[PDB]
């Protein structure tokens, strides 16, 4: 409360660390469904169904331009990519399984990097 401050973690490296995690995401062999925005006019239904599209390049743009207030808003956008993927694709479709794989990969790197 007022004039009573809880110790807060050192967040000085958060930008660099999220950037490094994102780079690893981007280089993963299963990243291809998520590298660029979905072709809004080539994937029928995607525009109406997916209310908040997100993808790695858009996350990179936002990260590079100071559009994430904190590391948690960055994680929200990454998870959004995979939540959207789950909504639209079958679990055992190539794109669906890629999403599950990428999510697992992200959450471990997230835990390992920040859950000190
Ligand atoms: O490459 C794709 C194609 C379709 C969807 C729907 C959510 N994420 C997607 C990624």
């Amino acid at each position: 409360s007022m004039s009573v401050k809880k110790p807060k973690r050192d967040d000085s490296k958060d930008l660099a660390l999220c950037s490094m995690i994102l780079t690893e995401m981007e280089t993963h062999e299963d990243a291809w469904p998520f590298l660029l925005p979905v072709n809004l006019k080539l994937v029928p239904g995607y525009k109406k169904v997916i209310k908040k599209p997100m993808d790695f390049s858009t996350i990179r743009e936002k990260l590079s331009s100071g559009q994430y207030p904190n590391l948690e808003t960055f994680a929200l956008d990454v998870r959004l990519v995979f939540d959207n993927c789950e909504t639209f694709n079958e679990d055992d479709s190539d794109i669906g399984r890629a999403g599950h794989n990428m999510r697992k990969y992200f959450e471990k790197k997230w835990t390992d990097t920040f859950k000190v």
